[PDB]
């Protein structure tokens, strides 16, 4: 244990080191899974293989969709020449990957509806074209993508579609037109505490409390900081719903956790090196999101659609943007991102060395 | 009068230099009243004091929740280490002024809707972040940001808790669907008249015509230029809205004429230096920008929003992002930019020394 | 005919030489019917003749409200001092080209509609206003406005009076809220093929087919591979539409085949230099522009707009801006593009020199 777990904590660079000589195949698989895994930022694919698991567990035709998603952008990026380095860290898979899953997630045609592999396939595609124009932009601010090109995608896809269309059609998204009969005495906390893995399980749209508890896992394996942040995002998404009344049905399900999670593990340590106003910033951020979320989902429904993580998105870019003159809110150069226990150290010497 | 008014005009820059080394307390309620001045581009605590007595005649509640925006944001501003020179301006007070008038205004719950002061709160601690991200970009242009990050804020708010919310349900919106009946023999010149400074109040909301009087005073007291273009711009608003044949109820209401008041003013000298050929451009702007007020309403109605603002915004940085190849029609350094006989003064030397 | 031939091809830069001493009046008629041509990238002015005739074969109303508008914008940029050159090659007319005919396409009103010769001139005169913007942000990325100031003014102006609008009525724009029933039998190959040169005609809101084929040929005479383009990109929208099962009206109108033809115009030799690559992804460009114009479509009737060719803009711009590290997938200098013959020409030396 002590000595195997080294060698599959953090982004395993040992491992991405030895398979630059094995057989491509080998290479090509494992750039699927980090591909997989970098839908929670990790770069691992032993995360990536737990991952899917907890697709499997939640539904194996998602898990099969997302995983050829996965393979089809890939496939994409090599052929459009995109950087190497990007492919192989997994960063031109992932946002098809969420492609891949929510497609299946918002067809109304139900499980095996096998037609569904042709857009599948087709928005897979998409992409690494959405993701080089994306970063062609945000790279020269330093920023990251981040899922944009999985939202955008995701977006012209159901808006094309939408719930009338003979071939694919997509659920019917209904805006709230009543106020929501509210009943406080029923309130659960065994459900609510449920309700922290399910937010992180909605990150890959899984309800499944197993399967979210099988991502934090997978985290964790990577990052015990990320793990946590991971879950507090999730929680203050929870708390964030029940400051607004929410109905209960749908914090139980997760809707009001995976965005504010993703700002979470996006900012407590990993876009910006963790000390303790950082870990301050990062829970404003997670419930600033939570609260843009609930906005951008009444909003995209009165025009039919999801909001899914454009919330996640757009807040976390807004907190990396914003600047401030204190020297311990410290925003990694992208360069050196890794994950936040090897970012802070980071950080730590690059003070140092301003302290010199 | 002579003597003591000078003093009390243009930006106040001789009790900005006193406040320097006086309690900070004092220091503080200068930065509140600046804040609130800088709604109207005005940098003047005294015009801060008038605008507050006409939020007073409007509604206290709104004088109330206005005043507590501004403090709050000023505060948070602080806490996260933000440019000093900014917040003594008021530049991190304006947006969160806004924030806390049009919450109380948009409201369906009413006057003294105590628990309003929580959300309040909440999203006037967001205006500095808004404020920092989109000044960390526009900056970079040489360009303000305006009431972006007001507008921001409460299209994030109004979508989040919308009508249906059982806490904090908003006004309900509702698009237009049936042509008004118009009966011009109803007409009134007197009414017409009366819009132009209901107009000018409607820049925070205020339909109160003295109100709208007040603010005219306000900004008369810092700056002529200012106050004449800001009358101009709400009478071209009331122009449009009857080339449109709006109905007179909302003309009337002032709700043609609070977004082209501002562009005239940001236009007429302010951001432009101010010469013949851009009192022109002004006048322009603010009637084409009083036409996009009308479609952005329509189009946010679609959706349950109000427009408030987000015409100015984006109208303004449009008419600043033109080039000409007119050396007559000059666009401000922001390091420069105080009030527009100050800026015609620095125009026109520079010009001198570009004629030499 | 071949002598007098290649005075016509091209861009006739000998004419546009040989005016530049000649009265002022013909070089401004040579600048009206320049912009007319490059709402197809086209810089010709008897291709600008031939696409007026074709207009006038659609409804001689639209060819006015066309012509007006190109005049206005063409003083208007004059007016406001923009680039010569700019203005000399049509740049400063085209969006203002299809603000009049599709204003006059999406009046309620009907034909010879007077009144509409106001708003015909109000938004003509901001399309230079939005270009000098648009062109003052895009030329620093090395990118085209494209239609963002027609599309931009149009859904300004559309969402301003709407379909209840007393003086200027719009047409109303419905939402689809039933399954189309699609009887396959029906299915007629006359009228697919007849729905390529109809959706060339859509570029100007022309349903004619004669007039498609008149744009066509205005094309040819300037390009053979921009027309092989154009026709190319039209069937790959109508295929498109057969892909997500359309309503086979919608096709035989051309709605499907207008954005991806003008896209894959853009992408085939104009804006990217021409090779068996770019041929490729050109081919792709179109038909993924076709399925973004069926769900900005969608989107844009839950608000009561069209999207004319806000797809072509938004998609072409993506994949101009997506980077490769394929030396044949290159995209040309603007400062150096003219039509794809010649740009191909400029590729292959500029590669021989890379070759050295
Ligand atoms: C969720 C929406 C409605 C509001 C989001 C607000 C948060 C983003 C704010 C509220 C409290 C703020 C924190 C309160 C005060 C601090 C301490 C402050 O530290 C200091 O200024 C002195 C110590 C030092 O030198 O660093 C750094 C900013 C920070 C973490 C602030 C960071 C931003 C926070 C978390
Ligand atoms: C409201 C929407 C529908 C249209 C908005 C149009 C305005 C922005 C246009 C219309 C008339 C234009 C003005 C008409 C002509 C002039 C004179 C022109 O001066 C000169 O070109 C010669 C003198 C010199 O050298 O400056 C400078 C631009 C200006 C003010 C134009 C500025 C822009 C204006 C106000
Ligand atoms: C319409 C939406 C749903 C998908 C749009 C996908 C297209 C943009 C993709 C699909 C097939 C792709 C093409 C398939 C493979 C090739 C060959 C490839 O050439 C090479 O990599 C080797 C030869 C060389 O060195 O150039 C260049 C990219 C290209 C044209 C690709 C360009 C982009 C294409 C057309
Ligand atoms: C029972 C737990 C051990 C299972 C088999 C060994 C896997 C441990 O991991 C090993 O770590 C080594 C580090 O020196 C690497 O060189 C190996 O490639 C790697 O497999
Ligand atoms: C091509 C698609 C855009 C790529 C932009 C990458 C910018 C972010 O940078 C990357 O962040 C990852 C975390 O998600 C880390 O695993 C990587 O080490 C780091 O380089
Ligand atoms: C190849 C790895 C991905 C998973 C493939 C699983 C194929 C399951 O097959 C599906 O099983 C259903 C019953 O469970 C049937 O109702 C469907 O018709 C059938 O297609
Ligand atoms: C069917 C999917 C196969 C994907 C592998 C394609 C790899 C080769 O395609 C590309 O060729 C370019 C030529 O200039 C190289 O620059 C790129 O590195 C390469 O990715
Ligand atoms: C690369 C993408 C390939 C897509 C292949 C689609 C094959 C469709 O297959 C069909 O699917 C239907 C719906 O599930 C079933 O009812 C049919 O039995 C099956 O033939
Ligand atoms: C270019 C694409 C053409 C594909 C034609 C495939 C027709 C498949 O079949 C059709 O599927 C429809 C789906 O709702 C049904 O409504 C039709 O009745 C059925 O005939
Ligand atoms: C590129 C077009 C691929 C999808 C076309 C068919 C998708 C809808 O086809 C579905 O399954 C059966 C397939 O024969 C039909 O009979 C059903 O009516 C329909 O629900
Ligand atoms: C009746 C009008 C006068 C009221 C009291 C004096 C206020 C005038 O204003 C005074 O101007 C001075 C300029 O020399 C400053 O030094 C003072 O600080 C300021 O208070
Ligand atoms: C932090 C929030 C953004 C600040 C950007 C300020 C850019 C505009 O600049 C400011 O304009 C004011 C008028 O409104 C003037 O009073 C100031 O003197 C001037 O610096
Ligand atoms: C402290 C400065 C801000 C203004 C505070 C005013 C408090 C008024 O108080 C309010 O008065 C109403 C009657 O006018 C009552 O109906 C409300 O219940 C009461 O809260
Ligand atoms: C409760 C509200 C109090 C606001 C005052 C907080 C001022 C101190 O907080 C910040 O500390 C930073 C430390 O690096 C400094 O750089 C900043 O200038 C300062 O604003
Ligand atoms: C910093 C923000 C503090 C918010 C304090 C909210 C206090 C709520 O106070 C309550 O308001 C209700 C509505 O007006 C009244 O009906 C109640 O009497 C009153 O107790
Ligand atoms: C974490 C936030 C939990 C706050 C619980 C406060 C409940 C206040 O009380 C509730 O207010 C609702 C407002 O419409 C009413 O509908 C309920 O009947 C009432 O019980
Ligand atoms: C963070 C949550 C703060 C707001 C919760 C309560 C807001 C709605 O509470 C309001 O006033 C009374 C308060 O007891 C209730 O009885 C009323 O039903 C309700 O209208
Ligand atoms: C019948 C076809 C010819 C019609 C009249 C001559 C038009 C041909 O075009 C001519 O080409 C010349 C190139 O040397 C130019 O110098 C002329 O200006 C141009 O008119
Ligand atoms: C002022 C409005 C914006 C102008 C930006 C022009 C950038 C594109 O560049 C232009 O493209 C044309 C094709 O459309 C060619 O005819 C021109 O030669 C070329 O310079
Ligand atoms: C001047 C060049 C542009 C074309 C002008 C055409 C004017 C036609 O005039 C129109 O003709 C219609 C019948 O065809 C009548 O019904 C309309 O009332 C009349 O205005
Ligand atoms: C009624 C429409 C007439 C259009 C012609 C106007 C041309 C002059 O107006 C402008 O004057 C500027 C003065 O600095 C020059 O720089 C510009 O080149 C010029 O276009
Ligand atoms: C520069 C713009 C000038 C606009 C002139 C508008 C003249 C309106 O003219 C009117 O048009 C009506 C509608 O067609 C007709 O019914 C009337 O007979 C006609 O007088
Ligand atoms: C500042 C602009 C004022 C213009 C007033 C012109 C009134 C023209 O006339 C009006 O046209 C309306 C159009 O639907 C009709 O409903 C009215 O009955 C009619 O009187
Ligand atoms: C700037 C305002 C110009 C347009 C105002 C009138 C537009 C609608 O006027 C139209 O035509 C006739 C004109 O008298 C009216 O009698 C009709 O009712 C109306 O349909």
């Amino acid at each position: 244990f002590p000595k195997a777990l080294g060698y599959v904590t953090g982004d395993m660079k040992e491992l991405a080191n030895q398979l630059k000589d094995k057989p491509v195949v080998l290479q090509f698989i494992d750039w699927i899974l980090r591909g997989i895994s970098q839908v929670v930022f990790v770069n691992n694919p032993v995360s990536g293989i737990l991952i899917l698991v907890g697709l499997l567990v939640q539904n194996p035709w998602w898990a099969l969709t997302g995983w050829l998603g996965t393979v089809v952008s890939t496939l994409m990026a090599l052929l459009l020449s995109q950087d190497r380095s990007l492919i192989a860290s997994g960063l031109y898979g992932y946002n098809a990957t969420l492609v891949g899953v929510l497609m299946a997630v918002f067809s109304d045609k139900g499980d095996y509806f096998w037609w569904l592999l042709l857009p599948v396939c087709a928005m897979s595609m998409t992409c690494p074209i959405f993701s080089s124009a994306l970063n062609s932009v945000l790279s020269k601010w330093d920023l990251p993508v981040f899922t944009l090109p999985f939202n955008m995608a995701l977006s012209m896809y159901l808006s094309a579609t939408g719930h009338y269309n003979p071939f694919f059609p997509a659920k019917l998204v209904i805006p709230i037109t009543t106020a929501p009969q509210i009943s406080w005495s029923d309130l659960s906390a065994l459900e609510l505490l449920k309700s922290i893995p399910v937010g992180v399980g909605q990150i890959y749209g899984c309800d499944n409390p197993w399967t979210g508890g099988i991502f934090l896992g997978a985290i964790l394996l990577s990052s015990p900081l990320m793990c946590l942040h991971a879950a507090i995002g999730s929680l203050l998404g929870i708390a964030a719903g029940l400051s607004l009344s929410a109905p209960f049905e749908n914090i139980y399900f997760g809707l009001w956790g995976f965005n504010s999670s993703l700002a979470c593990i996006a900012m407590g340590g990993m876009f910006m090196a963790l000390t303790w106003q950082t870990h301050l910033l990062a829970l404003g951020c997670a419930l600033f999101t939570a609260y843009l979320g609930v906005g951008m989902a009444n909003f995209m429904a009165e025009v039919g659609l999801p909001a899914c993580t454009w919330p996640f998105c757009l807040a976390t870019l807004l907190f990396l943007i914003m600047t401030t003159k204190n020297s311990n809110i410290y925003k990694m150069p992208l360069s050196k991102v890794t994950y936040p226990e090897e970012n802070r150290i980071f950080y730590l010497q690059a003070k140092k060395r301003m302290v010199e």
